[PDB]
């Protein structure tokens, strides 16, 4: 840390050894098949966000094939945003909302997905993401380079008026191959759009 | 009438004189400025529909600059349909519904308007014409040759889902110059469409 007398009284020999041990530990927890509740993926990202080191988080998070995130607070959005913005090996991604669904908040995190090349699948099912939240999602999907192929939107709070935006991304983006809208209260008008 | 012994026992001399007198009478009632309740425009069309003579109704109804019609029954739709289908001098037209709003009924009358060259104004305001009725109206408006310029749709039972059809006729027909949608319960989504 950039503090004057908090850098040069400590020893780099142990810190460098600590860095490798922490890097090794992240892989150990990431490869832990058992559902250890306390070292959750979100908790690791809290430590990873505290790194503020560009190259270290690049190699440390490269041990994340599948990402499953549940979010509760505004700070939870930025800690996750700093991770996904440089995760170049993510294949499947998901979000969990329990509360920030306004376009002034979810836009920052959703803008990350559109700029992620390795991203292929987005699982937003079983959420209360409303139409205004759905509207900003389609705005990000229209961004060129969005490599998302399959999105699951089951049990979402989507209504008929959301289908207008979804028709736009289909008419623009050619990357979507699989679309799921199961368990939505959209009528015949929604299919018409 | 094509009955055998109902043509050749009566005298054509009086009937020809009657034809001119009836033709004169229609103009007399048509030019009557006072609001004589009993010889209403609909009542005259009942007599005009009973003509079944193509050329006579052409010249007889040419004394109709403004047409104001109120309809109640299915038979009322066909008597009016037979008139408007050959009225080549109509400028302003209107309808009155009090009950046949299903597309299986109003389509026959609405198909007449699209094929009327002289027609310029359509006043459908203050009616309970719903979205399914509005949908078939936009289907007829897309027909080429529809010379309707100004339509008034105030106080109609139109909802948000009707605006999808109206956006189509605008994107296709270039004849509309004035559109009125005052007093409708369409939200921000309706304007969005």
């Amino acid at each position: 840390e950039r503090t004057s007398y908090l850098e040069k009284k400590l020893s780099c020999k142990i810190s460098q050894q600590i860095r490798l041990e922490l890097l090794k530990w992240i892989e150990v927890k990431a490869k832990a098949k058992k559902l250890q509740i306390q070292p959750s993926q979100l908790e690791l990202f809290y430590c990873l966000y505290e790194m503020q080191e560009e190259d270290f988080v690049q190699r440390a998070m490269d041990y994340f094939p599948k990402i499953e995130i549940n979010l509760s607070t505004r700070m939870d959005h930025m800690v996750s945003s700093f991770c996904i913005e440089n995760c170049h090996r993510v294949e499947s991604l998901s979000l969990g909302f329990l509360h920030h669904l306004t376009s002034s908040f979810c836009r920052g995190l959703f803008s990350v997905l559109s700029t992620s090349q390795s991203l292929t699948e987005l699982d937003l099912s079983d959420n209360s993401l409303g139409d205004p939240g759905m509207r900003v999602l389609c705005e990000t999907l229209q961004h060129p380079g969005c490599n998302i192929r399959r999105l699951w939107l089951g049990r979402c709070g989507l209504s008929h008026e959301c289908c207008f935006d979804i028709s736009l991304v289909l008419s623009s983006n050619q990357k979507l191959v699989e679309l799921d809208l199961s368990d939505n209260a959209l009528g015949d008008f929604g299919i018409r759009l």
